[PDB]
């Protein structure tokens, strides 16, 4: 298939300080690397697939995503008390056959599947059998707002797909 996969590992020492490590692969080729603390994260395209204006917008959007991602983790901790240190893994992307696209967004915590995005209804589901205040609250937050439902679905089904179509 024609695919863009994105992987984000987030190392939280505490609610306020996170180290990001991640990357993206297009057609099985490493294309982007993400690394560093939340206050000065480095994001590069390894090959200049996007021109500067397009790349600047993409970088701005990624940074906005990280701000939202970190804000959500802080909120869950604030309301339900997370155990630190912890690592979060987000694995997401889109896959185009040789019109329709398969998209996915899976979240794991400390290496165990936690929640994932079901794009059919733009809803997050529990990926664990373990019941907890944390999973219920996180799902409630993720499912309460357009930004984490339909806006994320647009990113996967439109932004990601058009990126694969333009650059593969
Ligand atoms: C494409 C071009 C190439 C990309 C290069 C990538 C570099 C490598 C790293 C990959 C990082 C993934 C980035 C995803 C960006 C998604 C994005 O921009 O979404 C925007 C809004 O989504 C949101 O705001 C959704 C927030 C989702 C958070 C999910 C995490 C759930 C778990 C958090 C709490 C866990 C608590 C228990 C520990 C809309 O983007 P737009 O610009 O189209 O608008
Ligand atoms: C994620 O895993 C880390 C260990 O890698 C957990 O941290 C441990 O938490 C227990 C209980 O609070 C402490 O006794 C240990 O000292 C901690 N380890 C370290 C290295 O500090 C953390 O609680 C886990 N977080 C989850 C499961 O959400
Ligand atoms: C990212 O930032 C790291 C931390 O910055 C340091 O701490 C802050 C609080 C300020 O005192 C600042 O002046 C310090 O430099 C750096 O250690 C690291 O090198 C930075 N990464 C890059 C790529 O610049």
């Amino acid at each position: 298939l024609q695919r863009l996969h994105m992987l984000q590992i987030s190392y939280f020492r505490d609610p306020y300080h996170v180290w990001y490590q991640g990357n993206a692969s297009l057609g099985g080729h490493l294309t982007h690397v993400l690394e560093g603390p939340d206050t000065n994260t480095t994001i590069i395209q390894l090959q200049p697939l996007q021109e500067p204006e397009s790349w600047a917008r993409t970088q701005s959007g990624l940074q906005s995503y990280l701000l939202q991602f970190h804000g959500l983790v802080r909120l869950v901790h604030q309301e339900r008390t997370l155990a630190f240190p912890l690592t979060i893994r987000c694995f997401l992307g889109c896959e185009l056959p040789p019109s329709r696209a398969h998209v996915f967004f899976e979240v794991a915590v400390n290496g165990s599947s936690f929640v994932s995005f079901r794009p059919e209804r733009a809803l997050w589901q529990a990926d664990t059998q373990v019941t907890s205040g944390v999973v219920t609250f996180t799902l409630q937050q993720l499912n309460a707002y357009n930004r984490t439902r339909y806006e994320l679905r647009e990113f996967l089904e439109d932004t990601c797909v058009q990126y694969v179509q333009k650059h593969i």
